[PDB]
């Protein structure tokens, strides 16, 4: 009985332990899955109990429904260091020793060092944050009517204008009549601005794309600063850099979705990573590490054909995930590993509940087709880890 | 040709506008029913919305969709000031000029000058407040699964055992399990306080009702402290007097039920006042103003048979406003008609959703039958101002 632990039940991780499982028949290995809930959230839908278009519980399933107990032992506990030397895990309540790591504990926020960013700004990466940026938005729209003068209630700023940023913004863009009607507050107040530093909206992204998404949104009243870094960030609102001098926006909100870096226990626990990120091995592995294997967000890979790393997104940990799965179960019954490919298929943008953009098998894809398409990758997921029972669900 | 003006629509306000309406043929007043807001609310449901358990719309009515338009002018605005010498009453956008004046601008909380609680703790006394109060509430269980050290945002302090306070405090006993769900907080470490000074919870009751009350309450896991004063109230919690010695209270919300004084705007306005209220004559007068009447909350008067204050409640409130109703139509009209006669006759505290107490006619009644008692009581206002339309909604 060789033990291999599994750190953190995210994309990676969770597809891990289910593929571990799948391959895997009983007392051929000790599988222990580490988490800091016992429900798995689905990260990629987090923007919508943001904004508070979707209710949060369609957002996350609940761990041990999805695993088998006899072949993986659940542990929910929280991750606080690794200790290589002794191929051994400290958690918050105990120990774990491992024959085998998996690593997949997924992004901390990236604040580039801007002040007062961690203390004074939401970040979208768990239930808790969502629900704590939602009643945070809905408690201010409920000060106004009290207070008119005011506006800065109804000011949202949304930090960053990449993938999140956009989809955020356009789920709150769809919000706002809801809320308002709901807080008797004039929608013509109300002010969701996005701030980007880059000279440009979705830097990376198809410029036809870009621009129809400008246009959306803009219709919808989102407003878009950019080539604007943030300065600092207070609680009042964020100082901003316009034609080289200082601006303040006055505002009740600020939420950040402006970078990611590996979660900072890979890097305290001595792994040489860039950006947080482990730079992995053909088969997934720490360098120097033959039974270190890094998932999801944590693991850093370059584009053979460009020279630009891939972007950590859940798309890739699911396959990091199944290709550790399959390895994994090789080495322990003595066989031979595959390298891991990704195999990179379009990805869309959520412009809102009916809206959406992205370039799909080449062509580019605008509209409900689009919005479609994303739903339907997304119950792919849910039919991979839980089936058609937790499609319905 | 005479100009009848009515400030608040409230219960007072609104029934003597209704009644005003009906007894008069048109085009023989002018009337202008002045209010902050364009809806009236119904104030005694408001508790229910400020603990969660009914949306506020429920709570509040369209003053258009009550009124007729050719009758009944509306005037959407807040009244600054009374002028009594040049029968004017000057408001933030406007001034008007009456031959006859109804005052219901209802009641201001008094703190008795208790440190801090009136900048950091909330009433309930409008549709604003409570949407405020729900949504504080709710932050706080959002914040709390994220910082589970901080137990006070679980502890909710209820100042004052009156009839307000135990109503909410049965409010909040019936939402507590769904909101527990809905933040995954342990329902163990919600702390539900209801504060008073006096030695008895629901003081001048009696104790029958009252012990009761406590048994079903303290059954949903309320917790009450009597005998003991609130020294002063911070945003992190109040400051208690137990067996003559400060103690704290770390409590993210502080509700103050403890008590009401009369609209400030009456006693600002040269107006003698007890407490802000105005002592009136049998015609529901201001001494000795022969064409201002007072209705509603503003108003105080002595019952001849116990000569003891009668209280603050909707249901004189309304019986004031038929009067005025009655009685100015009257006086239009040459007909020079009655006095004001009180008819009190029982009313029912709610202890949530399925309970309550009251002295209604003579009897004792607990459970559903009292809470249908009071909600049959209720239902009959709405009749009274919007008929069996109403009555549906
Ligand atoms: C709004 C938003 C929208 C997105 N949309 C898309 C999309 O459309 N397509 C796409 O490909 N990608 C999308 N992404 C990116 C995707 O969500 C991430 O790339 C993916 O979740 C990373 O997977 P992961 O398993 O490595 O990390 P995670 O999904 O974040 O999982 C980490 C898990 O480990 C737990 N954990 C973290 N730290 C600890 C610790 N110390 N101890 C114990 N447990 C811990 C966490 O509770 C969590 O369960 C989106 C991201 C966001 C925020
Ligand atoms: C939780 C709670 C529960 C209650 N339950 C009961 C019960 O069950 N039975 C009972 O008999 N009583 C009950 N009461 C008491 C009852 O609600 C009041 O006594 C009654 O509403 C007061 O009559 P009013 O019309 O003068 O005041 P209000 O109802 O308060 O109306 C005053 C009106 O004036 C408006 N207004 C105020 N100031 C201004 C201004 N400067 N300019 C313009 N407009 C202004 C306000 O918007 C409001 O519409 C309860 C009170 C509370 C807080």
């Amino acid at each position: 009985k060789p033990s291999i632990v599994i750190l953190g039940a995210g994309y990676g991780g969770i597809v891990a332990a289910l593929g571990l499982q799948k391959r895997l028949n009983y007392n051929e290995a000790d599988i222990t899955l580490v988490n800091k809930n016992d429900y798995h959230y689905i990260t990629t839908e987090l923007h919508q109990p943001a904004a508070g278009t979707m209710h949060h519980d369609q957002a996350r399933v609940g761990i041990k429904e999805l695993i088998d107990e006899k072949k993986i032992k659940f542990v929910k506990d929280t991750v606080v260091a690794i200790d290589r030397e002794q191929q051994k895990v400290t958690l918050q309540n105990g120990e774990l020793h491992y024959d085998y790591l998996v690593v997949g504990l997924g992004s901390e926020p990236e604040t580039f060092g801007i002040e007062g960013l961690r203390e004074h700004a939401f970040s979208i990466n768990s239930i808790n944050s969502v629900r704590i940026i939602r009643q945070h938005i809905e408690y201010q729209f409920a000060k106004f009517a009290a207070e008119p003068e005011r506006t800065d209630y109804l000011t949202i700023v949304v930090g960053g204008a990449g993938f999140t940023g956009i989809e955020f913004v356009g789920e709150l863009a769809d919000r706002m009549p809801e809320l308002c009607a709901e807080y008797d507050v004039d929608p013509k107040l109300v002010r969701i601005i996005n701030v980007e530093a880059a000279p440009t909206v979705l830097p990376g992204f198809d410029p036809a794309l870009v621009n129809y998404a400008m246009d959306v949104l803009g219709g919808k009243g989102v407003e878009f600063k950019i080539g604007t870094p943030i300065k600092r960030c207070t609680p009042e609102g964020v100082v901003i850099e316009v034609d080289g001098e200082e601006e303040e926006i006055k505002a009740a909100t600020v939420v950040w979705t402006g970078g990611v870096r590996g979660n900072s226990i890979v890097e305290k626990s001595g792994f040489e990573t860039m950006r947080g990120r482990i730079k992995v091995d053909p088969y997934l592995r720490a360098p120097g590490h033959e039974n270190i294997f890094i998932v999801g967000d944590c693991a850093l890979i370059i584009n053979e054909e460009n020279n630009r790393p891939y972007p950590p997104t859940a798309q890739i940990a699911i396959q990091h995930g199944e290709n550790v799965a399959a390895n994994l179960a090789a080495l322990i019954r003595g066989g031979s590993m595959t390298p891991f490919k990704p195999h990179i298929r379009g990805t869309v943008a959520s412009l809102g509940r009916n809206d959406a953009i992205g370039i799909v098998g080449g062509r580019k894809v605008y509209g409900h087709a689009a919005s479609w398409l994303k739903k339907l990758e997304d119950m792919r997921y849910l039919y991979l880890i839980g089936g058609l029972s937790l499609v319905l669900k």
